[PDB]
C-alpha cells in the first residue's frame, strides 16, 4: 500500500463558536478545541501541512462579521504555526478558493477534516472533497454542532453531529478519533472507511 | 419573482423498495406517492423533470448492473421525462451532464425528490448550492434508511429529519409536496430559513 499523503484542515475554528453567539455544543466545545490543537501539534511535528480555513460574513452581520471579535480565529488556532491559510464566505472550503490547486501540489491523496461546524462547513468541504477524489478523514473529537429548531424541526447538537458521524463513516470519510488520528499518522497507515450496505445490514440485523 | 425550476427525481430504484436497501422514513409508499404527485404537476406546469438512476457494476450487492434493484421503479419508469442521467457516485453532478443540461434551459431552482436524504439527495444539493442554484427539498418525497457503523447508530428518522432540519438553515427550502405544488400552480419561491434563527430558536428551549 502507499502511505496516506495528509493534509489536515482546520475549519473555522473562530470565536463565534466559542465564547460569540453560534455556540458549539456536541461534543463539548473545550473537548474539541483541545483536540483541535493536539492534531495540528501532531501534524506539525509529522510533516503533514496543516490547513486554516477562515470564514467571513460581511461588517455588521450578526455573525463572523468581518472586524468583530466573533470572525477571528480562536487562539488555539491563531498562537500556532500554518502552513496555508484560505478564507471563505460559503461552507465549502474549496469553491473558488486556491485549496484544490495547493493540495495538489503537495501530492495530497487525503485531506483530515477538524473545525466548525460538522453538518455545515465541514460536511460541505468533504463533500466537494470526495467528488474530486480524494479520500476524506474526519476527526469526530475534534469537530461539532449546535442545536437547530426551524420549520422543518428540532435536532441537537448531539443528534446533528452523530448522525452527520454515521453518515459519514457510510461513505464519505473515514471517522475517527484524533489519538486514532496521530498513531495512524505515526505508521502510515490508512483509516478505516464504512460502506453503505455494511451499515444498513448492521442496523437491519439488530433491529431483528 | 417567478423560480424556473426544474424537478430531479433521484434514485428511485427497487433497491429502495422490493431490494436489499429498503427505505424506512418516511414511509416508503408515502413518498412514492408523492414523487408520483410532483412529477405529475410538474407535468402539467411544463417544468421539466429529470430522472437519476445510480449504478454499481453487475455483481455488486446494491444497484449491480443488470439486477432488478437497479431498476427505476415503475412509479418514476413509467412516467414522462425530459432528461435522463446515469451516475454511480452520490451527486447527480458529478459525471454527468446535469449542470449543463439545466444550464441550457435557465433553470434557476433546482427541486429535489427521490432516495437518500442523506446521500444521493444532500451530495446533489450541496454541489447545486454552490453552483449558485437555488434549492428545494420536498421532506415527503424523499427518505432515509438506518445505519449502524464503527462511528456510532442512527435511524432512518433521526437521518432523515436532522437533515432536513440542516438544508433549512442554510442549503434549500423544504416543503412538502403540497406546498410545493401549490408554489409551482402559483409561480411563487418557498421559504429559506437561515442558521442563526435556527440556532437561536433551539437555544430557547433551555428556558433560563
Ligand atoms: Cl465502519
Amino acid at each position: 500500500m502507499t502511505t496516506p499523503r495528509r493534509a489536515l484542515i482546520v475549519i473555522d475554528v473562530q470565536n463565534e463558536y466559542v465564547t460569540g453567539d453560534l455556540p458549539i455544543e456536541y461534543p463539548d466545545v473545550q473537548s474539541s478545541l483541545a483536540n483541535i490543537a493536539r492534531a495540528m501539534d501532531a501534524a506539525r511535528a509529522a510533516g503533514v501541512p496543516v490547513v486554516i480555513v477562515q470564514n467571513f460574513a460581511p461588517a455588521g452581520s450578526p455573525l463572523f462579521a468581518r472586524g468583530s471579535n466573533g470572525a477571528e480565529l480562536h487562539p488555539v488556532v491563531s498562537e500556532r504555526a500554518r502552513d496555508h491559510y484560505v478564507e471563505k464566505s460559503l461552507p465549502s472550503a474549496f469553491t473558488g478558493t486556491d485549496l484544490a490547486g495547493w493540495l495538489a501540489a503537495r501530492q495530497i491523496d487525503t485531506l483530515t477534516v477538524t473545525g466548525y461546524m460538522t453538518h455545515n462547513c465541514d460536511a460541505s468541504t468533504i463533500n466537494h472533497a470526495v467528488h474530486s477524489g480524494l479520500a476524506v478523514e474526519f476527526l469526530h473529537d475534534a469537530t461539532g454542532s449546535v442545536p437547530y429548531e426551524n420549520s422543518a424541526g428540532f435536532a441537537s447538537a448531539e443528534e446533528i453531529h452523530r448522525v452527520f458521524s454515521v453518515v459519514l463513516q457510510s461513505r464519505f470519510a473515514a471517522v475517527a478519533s484524533t489519538d486514532e488520528w496521530i498513531a495512524a499518522v505515526q505508521g502510515g497507515t490508512p483509516l478505516a472507511r464504512g460502506n453503505i450496505y455494511a451499515s444498513n445490514q448492521k442496523a437491519r440485523a439488530r433491529r431483528a
